[PDB]
DNA sequence: CGGCATACG
DNA sequence: CGTA
DNA sequence: GCCG
């Protein structure tokens, strides 16, 4: 098993689902802390069970394994001998927990601004609600929409909003493409909101896209929140239902052609993955990679990708297709 | 011990 | 600060 | 919290 996930495929559906979503608990909370490094080693020890051909039935098969020392090993050991860890549960129950959740789920709202809410005594949204003054317009829309945006997005809706924003690219510049990226495009049936990657052909063609995308867009009555040059938009766009609509997250990128096989790598993920693959570049091969290039600061150059099978060939690693980026 | 991804709105 |  |  190798150290970073992006030298291992990781599916999508797996063989230890109930540890590694234990091991995310304590990722999760970490982060409500501020405890970045132990965010990383729990989701990085979650996601080694993920690449694992079959369950871990006992805890010798820990053994050997990247990223399990004495705590990852011991929450393995409780799940293994009783079905629960107590140190799992109690962060579940927990009114820190679970306010934080909350609030850092709504969109405009991070751990900072969840943990200044939370010490101030705010604990549920109609408190949010009842302060509407001290929020921002991008969290009030947040907070309006949050019970449309906890409904997962399906498969099924994906479609037909990338018809629309086809029409509109099409009108702001014909000839403009619109790739599905993020957990779709790595196989999800569901997703917390649609991303999308537009280019054009032509490099410099796609210079202030984005900007008549979103007049068009909007000018259609889709778009019921977004934030206004700019070449990324975090959006609500209107999504048709039975007899009504729903309110649904879609993230919209532009990028040259030259740099879009970063733009799709970057945009497909998995998070956990994208800062392994960066880690990598940097640590291992002395490269800078970003959703824009990957650049050699010896030579001063960057290296001309024609595909994302480029980039993982110039990082020395197997190529993994985005259903096996799951990490 | 230092390091932990990287950029845009 | 927020977002991906 | 873990790795090198
Ligand atoms: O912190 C982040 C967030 C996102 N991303 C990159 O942006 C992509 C889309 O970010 P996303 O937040 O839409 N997550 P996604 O994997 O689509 O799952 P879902 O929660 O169902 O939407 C991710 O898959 C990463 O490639 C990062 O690189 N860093
Ligand atoms: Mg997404
Ligand atoms: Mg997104
Ligand atoms: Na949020």
């Amino acid at each position: 098993m190798p150290a970073y996930a992006c030298q291992r495929p990781t599916p999508l559906t797996h063989h230890n689902t109930g540890l590694s979503e234990a091991l995310e608990i304590l990722a999760e909370a970490a982060g409500f802390e501020g405890s970045e490094g132990r965010l990383l080693t729990f989701c990085r020890a979650a996601s080694v069970l993920k690449a694992l051909p079959s369950p871990v039935t006992t805890l010798s098969q820990l053994q050997g394994l990247p990223h399990f020392g004495e705590h990852s090993s011991r929450v393995v050991q409780e799940l293994l001998e009783h079905g629960v860890c107590e140190e799992v549960e109690r962060v579940r129950r927990s009114e820190r927990y679970q306010t934080m959740k909350l609030f850092t789920q709504i969109f405009g709202v991070g751990v900072k601004t969840a943990d200044r809410w939370y010490r101030e005594g705010l604990r549920t949204l109609d408190d949010l609600r009842e302060q509407p003054q001290k929020l921002t317009q991008q969290q009030k829309a947040g907070l309006q929409h949050h019970q449309d945006l906890s409904t997962p997005v399906l498969r099924s809706d994906v479609d037909a909003l990338q018809q629309v924003v086809e029409e509109a690219v099409g009108q702001a510049l014909p000839g403009a493409t619109v790739t599905l990226t993020g957990g779709f495009r790595r196989g999800k049936l569901q997703g917390h909101d649609v991303d999308f990657l537009i280019t054009h052909p032509k490099e410099g063609q796609e210079a202030g896209l984005l900007p008549r995308v979103m007049c068009r867009l909007q000018d259609q009555g889709l778009i019921l929140y977004h934030q206004h040059a700019f070449e990324r938009s975090f959006c609500i766009f209107r999504l048709p239902q039975p007899g009504s609509w729903k309110a649904v997250r879609v993230d919209l990128v532009v990028a040259p052609v030259s740099q879009f096989p970063f733009a799709l790598l970057g945009a497909t993920g998995s998070k956990l993955f994208q800062r392994e693959l960066r880690r990598f570049s940097r640590k291992e091969k002395g490269l800078w990679l970003n959703s824009h290039g990957l650049f050699d600061p010896e030579q001063k150059t960057f290296f001309q990708a024609a595909s994302e099978e480029d980039i993982f060939r110039h990082l020395g690693l197997e190529y993994l297709p985005p259903e096996q980026r799951n990490a």
